[PDB]
């Protein structure tokens, strides 16, 4: 069994990548594609309070992500792993570390401690990081709305802090981290990602 | 100026009725507000609802939801009131989590205390009234309002849990004998609070 997570800032093409990678693997392996809360009832309710998020304490936000993470992990990830499946997970602990910890400013280690209580030490066997530059990310983001409003000074600077945050987390731990160049065209990002995962599975 | 006073106690301690009457006595001489989590806080209420409805919910998830609701309530209601110099009477706070999720549920008091430290950011109560009722008295008052055995044994673990938390911090803690008739528990509780606000 293998618990593989995918992390990356906005505009890294993560969602389309994980989707195509999964379609390639589904044939040769017993692989499931998932994302938090991933259909978990309680997890879904918890997550709904967040996206319809109107300036809720960042600490509350952090905790809700942690709580949703827990439900999903226990009710969906762990069971799958016990059945010997390969679990492809769109975002995990690292997302919280980068977004709530670094970008939001709560403090990476403080948020990592919160999540340790949630994941009980169950870290990913492998974590693919789609390393896209802020500029490339920004371009992918605008082509998906083509009317830049949701993209202003702060929005753009926040997206930079996130990347900075990832750079920090990836720096300390590179044991479970395997990076990929998300600055390339998406077809190449997928191939590279696929290869990285096949190697690990061999 | 302001005082953050919490009330803790197991089931059947008469806590709710106590805080209510104590509050009515203070409302006259002090600028006091009576609250409970989530205390009408929108986000807090939504979070609490999930606890209310959920069945066999993972205890750690439960603990985190209580912590998340605690945060909203603290920041959107308690802190603001304290900055306005009010006396805040709060029905249950961090200690409830330590006793129920930490001790009784078995997650571990310190592990749950750490979770909540992230939530309250070190904002502990100025005073915490503990309604010390025995399991047996609690059982009776409860039977008097409304159920089983391992539920009766859980009620005991909670009390045990409270016993543990109490004599590790008798700085905030001020105990009251909830085994007495409710009228007496209220008087004692009121006096303990007036002494603290007077000194
Ligand atoms: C899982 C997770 C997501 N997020 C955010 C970042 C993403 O913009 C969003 C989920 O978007 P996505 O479905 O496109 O990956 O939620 C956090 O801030 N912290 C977390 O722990
Ligand atoms: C505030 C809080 C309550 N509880 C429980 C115990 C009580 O039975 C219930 C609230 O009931 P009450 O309003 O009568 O005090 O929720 C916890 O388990 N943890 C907490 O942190």
């Amino acid at each position: 069994s293998a618990f593989i997570t995918f992390e990356g800032p906005e505009g890294s093409g993560k969602t389309t990548v994980i989707n195509e990678v999964y379609h390639r693997l589904v044939k040769d392996y017993d692989v499931i594609m998932t994302r938090e809360p991933g259909g978990v009832p309680t997890g879904e309710e918890i997550r709904k309070i967040v996206l319809e998020g109107n300036d809720m304490d960042i600490r509350t936000e952090a905790m809700l992500f942690a709580a949703s993470r827990r439900e999903h992990l226990v009710l969906k990830v762990i069971p799958a792993l016990k059945e010997g499946k390969v679990v492809l997970c769109d975002r995990y602990i690292d997302s919280s570390l980068a977004y709530q910890g670094y970008a939001r400013g709560i403090g990476v280690e403080e948020v990592r401690a919160l999540n340790e209580f949630a994941i009980n030490g169950l870290y990913p066997d492998l974590t693919i990081y789609l390393n896209v530059s802020a500029e490339v990310g920004r371009e992918r983001i605008i082509k998906n709305s083509r009317d830049q409003n949701r993209l202003d000074q702060e929005d753009l600077k926040f997206h930079e802090k996130v990347i900075e945050g990832y750079q920090e987390i990836i720096h300390n731990e590179s044991q479970r981290f395997k990076s990929v160049n998300a600055d390339q065209p998406l077809e190449n990002v997928v191939e590279d990602t696929y290869q990285t995962i096949i190697k690990y599975l061999e």
